[PDB]
């Protein structure tokens, strides 16, 4: 598995990619692990596929009814909160998961939390297999003066290098953007597909 | 064991082999491996005998029960949603089981659930020891653009190459085909060896 | 890694993908696994990398000397047996290899050799992590009365289906061609090429 | 695996099947399990191919030295008793192998020999996964009397009844009669083949 | 322990032998494994002595509960399904038990279950350390289109061999035969007796 | 640590940094990582010091000695053979190494060798704890038609990178040049810092 | 991870670094370590990120409370013996953490809490895989009549020291300061830099 | 155990301390750790008694051997290669100590060897439990510039400090000073006490 | 740790050291081990500090209790057996510690209690890593008519030749005497540092 | 078992008690610990009694070869180091010992030697389960100022204090002096009991 998110000015980047092993059994080339939770919010899963998708299942639920009852969206470091707080509690018997949660409340946030419940605000992060080979990318051209079409295009090039190098890491790049004006938008597979011809890219 | 469901334009179409053995050791060569579990839906079951056979059952009263209460059958995929927050509730005491899930609401799906509550929705998917073989045949033939005569063979094909290979796979193939027109419908044996025939195959 | 080798009338057919993985970390993507060890003998390789490519040199050493000392070309069953009774020998401090073992002398053959020196012949094999997805392609495909040039489209399409679903295979797809007439053939990668894009596949 | 031996009054029936495994994986329909070793002796082998291949080159060579240096055949109990003896020198190293010993020096023997070098003489014997199956056959129906054609007939049912219920069991019947008059003579496939048919049976 | 039931066209036969073991200490000759447990259902026990009799009495209760509430027998198919349920619901605290359940409803049927509620319908079926000398006998004689004295002959050759190779089986054969016109019958042991006699055999 | 190898037109370029740690602590912050071994060859360690020492002091003694005898150089291929059989022949007992040679004989080569004598050529490779984040950043940013001076700066980049993320990478990058018209050349340490202020990095 | 709290006449000085590693990858550089839990009361974390970050929200919370209920903050020793109270009561499914709690009351304190909530008074204390670096610059050069801007240059050296040693440990150092006067104040950023530049000091 | 060795610009320091312990048992208050091996070369030893003391006899005889016959002193690159290359011998058998060899040939030298015979150059190092305290003493307080009896200073505050927080740490301090002028300089306890007295400590 | 208690004609006697160790590195010097638990009681702690700490509070808000609910302090013996009962209940999650229980009632009492609550009443005691060497000193020089003065001398020197031997023991002695006359006193440390400079001792 | 070993002026005394345990059961009151070796060198044994005796009678064997070859007494330094050379040669087939080997040569000298041939001199040393005690009366109460008188006495109280705290030791204490003048002596057992009486002791 490969999933980013970064932080630009205004706005939050997520993306992953979609195979789904057994070993090294390639069962599925397009599972889902990229989730909108709520208006300006999305979630990254990797590691145990049924813990996650139970987590994601909770975090709309509960997202959704804390937004009818608040009159407002929760906070990003309140859902990184809540998610800490849920995993550390089941510390014992985890949560086999990496998480990302991203999204834009007054300023962008992305959150990386453990099967622990630790929880750190980075100002990008990657989660998965495939992680570190996204840190080589992320580390040597992240940019936080980047513009939103910058940014698809650097996460696009790190998990496509990603992909090369992690055989547990294939398939097509899911991509949002998350910004205050337009919400949380997942890009058109087409417009993802113009974009890695235009870089270069292949699979 | 091998079982097999695939989606076509509008159609689903599942299979499975029948053995059930003890090691080496072929304790019954007619198992029953695929079931109707709602109008339009069908389950097949791969791993430990007694665990799928009770998640057969619940699975019918839960969707007989379901659509009494609702007036509606339940979409294919909150069948699979159930299945998957059963088996994760459990996780740490599991149900020892590979599934398939296929059905049409408005669309023809297949999913595959594993032990932990996993669910991902596929074109196609093969489950037990015999489904590496299934997945040669399928990668090398499968198109979507089959009709549902093509797709039958292409699933018997499938299933026999497995056998040919899987020493734990075996028996008479089962083949069931699922449409809005007929619902779920199992093919009369006679009609599966006239195809068996006609392909040059065995068993 | 995904190797295969069938026989026809009067040729051998032996290919390799190129993957060479650490665990998910796909460290090369051009490995060698398919070698000529003598005129009409080729071996393909699957297991540690470094017991297999110190074989490989043993072989085409002792066959090139056999073949100084008898002034003909040790037979494939005796090549088969000369690999047989090393790997036997050492059976308790393996080498941790399958082999596959082609070629012609009056006939056309294909041995497959595990870890302990069981060697077994077949009209047809497979090795590696991919074995099983081109064993499927080739249980439904698979004809004797084959000519080579779809043989070759034949082996091109199994691996190109072990390689979908195999994450420790991947690469370029190596074809060697052997018949008493030409002698050990590699095809041009080019060839290869062509081939994939007329027969409708990936990389 | 499946081998058995029987003596008759005159003659010794010695059958295998040819199913080679790796667990669950028939990676070979048509191994070679029953073999020749001198002119009135046969030998089947169960257990790890590379132990029980080395076994039988080395039997090959050391009877046919033996005839040539005493000018007599071995006798079946010498046979026995030298792979006892070399059996059990290597017992904590061992030769992973059933062995069936079967021939005519002045009377019909059978020899059972285990990987510690055990030995023992029967009047029937049955070797391989495949080999509860038969011994229920042989008790049921095996008589002393019996012509070689009704021993002949015995061995197929019980091999093919093995086949029916061990699936690591499987492929074309192959059998030898072994008598004074004609020596040791493997049955052209054909000839087994029909009585498959005329028994009633399968594969 | 051997057991055995098959269905013949409006029969079943049902068969055990009566030895209790500790290891090799052989300590009853006479232990009942065959049971009536409702007016046209039998029932076998094989696996652990204290598991296996409480559930026979649980059964023997059940259904007589059952019958009295119902105003019919319970159905064959209903009888395997509660035990299924049943053993199943303790499967991480287990009966160590396999259990045959056989009768006649609109139909012969026989069940096998297993220690995690496994529950399979078959034509004929043996359990404990015997069935596969039992499997071997029926593979080679058992015919559809027996009558009840053959079906009866039969189970007791089966049995015959079983102990002849089982060193766990022995003692006397109990045979019952249950039809909707007698009932179920269990045969008085100078008939058994007799047919040992009559078909060649001993104990 | 982290090294890294790279292939151009006429050159290779090979770099590490030079941290030694046990566990956390960082004893030795300026280890030597990189040597010269012959005119036109270099190699890098990584994995267990003592190891890697003894290694590099074998090569350079070889290499030497088998120029004096040869009247020339070593090719780059038959060094990384010659390692490849060393590390073979203790494979049990192992050196705890990965190992890069590279250099010019009538081409540019890199070979990377594992600990069992496993060894690949490739346009570039990478070894030690911080090698993903250098796959990451190569496989981004390599360019077969780079000039030296941009594969000088990318090797720099790739490092700095896995410095940044790999807490068992750090100090000084080491950089080596070899052309066939310059030979081996270590870049001074004023330069590399140069390239590091001029590319906007650290350490 | 390094952290250090020392004690003056009237002052309290805490300080952290920020790395956040699972085993050798950093994932984040600017963790958050150091945390106002009270009016005059800081704490520090080390050990499991979700433990601490737990016991950090608890804290927060129950001075709070205590605060509002008593009318008076919690004594520093008070907020020890709770800590070491709910950590003693889990002590064999622990928070797997080491505590720092200073502050001032009627006199400043530092407390070391263990994860079997031992807790004892010193005059400065640090956790953390960085503390042994720290207790060698301390020792070396602690007073207790250092002056606060002493105290703060003393704790920004033990750091620096420790993540020249420790690759667990860096990022930037966070420093408070805790009198009666001002409260818990977190010095700014870019006093400690000018601090680090002033000392002649790295990373 | 503590032990230190610097360098400075004519000049290496040597110190240790002098406690031996089992467990918690303070066995010898009064070991000696420092050892002159050669006319300007010292050696300290930590980790298993038995097995340094072994080596320090070695040393001082090979060393001596090694003058005798080339009529020079081993260069101190040397002492380390040969120490490097026996350890590395008997890795599997190993001796269980860390070594700092010092001296003065062309130039001052630390090299620190470890029990698989690894061995590094540095400015400065520390070996022993106690030497994490050290590191800490002399990252903060270390000059190059330094004089020798500033440098002497340094280490006595070094291994004091460790003293203090290392319990398997402690007794009198044992220093050296190497110089080409003087040679191997033993420090009388007089001079250490006086600087331990005048620089304000306590042992 | 070493603690010790002894009774004289009128008076118990009560001493600690304050080392507190991580296995080697002594995180505090300065901790509490030696506790005024009732008006004429003391308590000694050795083993876990957080559970030690615990009981403590425990003991002092239990014997308050029971003064007040009893209108008399509970006797030593009481103390002992409460402790007795708590520590036994709780066997298979026990406090890991050791006790001692010092104080008058009627006459002087000092008992021991261990992890299990096993309680015995001596002349004297010793717990701890250090208790050994104590318990040699208290052989050696302990009598039954020894003054106050004298037996403070005594338990100064058996503390001090413990930490001289046993490096898990260390800091500070504290010593406490109670009498009926003067209740509980704590000696002031001057008085203690007099006692250790006067009978010739060190720390 | 207790041993001790003190130097004085121009003394060395030794003593040791007699007991020996198997576990709890003492099977020999009265067996020999203390040995004369050379003329002034006396040994102590504890641990393995078979391992300790056979070391024994190597050290008079060699010793006194040593003599006869040398003229002179081998030296109590180079005694300790053969010994300290033959342990460490077998330390991984250990002799399970620790010994104590004192005696005079141009000063008095005890030597400590444990299992690995780790040897240190002290000025006094005690071996064996007792030896706990025996420091605690030794640090208390030793004085290098002591006469022979004194000294004797003292280790008869070391000894006797031992005896009654370590199960393990009991039975007559041995002793001997060792001078210049007398060589090695051995005390009377009614020298030794007298001053048991006189000093006030039992046992």
């Amino acid at each position: 598995t490969t999933t980013v998110g970064i932080t630009l000015k205004d706005a939050v980047i997520m993306a992953t990619e979609r195979r789904v092993t057994m070993e090294n059994f390639i069962m599925h080339k397009n599972g889902k692990k990229l989730f909108q939770i709520d208006t300006y919010t999305g979630m990254t899963i990797a590691g145990l596929v049924g813990d996650a998708q139970v987590l994601v299942r909770y975090m709309k639920a509960e997202l959704e009814l804390y937004r009818l009852q608040r009159r407002v969206n929760m906070p990003i470091e309140a859902v990184a909160t809540l998610l800490s707080n849920m995993l550390n509690q089941v510390k014992y018997m985890p949560y086999m998961v990496q998480l990302l949660v991203g999204g834009i409340d007054t300023a962008p946030h992305v959150f990386s939390i453990d099967a622990a419940g630790g929880s750190v605000e980075d100002i990008y992060a990657s989660t998965g297999s495939g992680s570190p080979f996204v840190y080589g990318v992320l580390e040597s051209q992240y940019s936080e003066k980047m513009t939103v079409d910058e940014g698809v295009d650097l996460v696009i090039r790190a998990i496509s290098a990603a992909k090369q190098r992690d055989s547990a890491s294939g398939g097509m790049i899911d991509v949002a953007v998350i910004t205050r004006k337009d919400g949380y938008v997942q890009l058109p597979t087409d417009q993802i597909e113009s974009r890695i011809r235009k870089l270069g890219l292949i699979l």
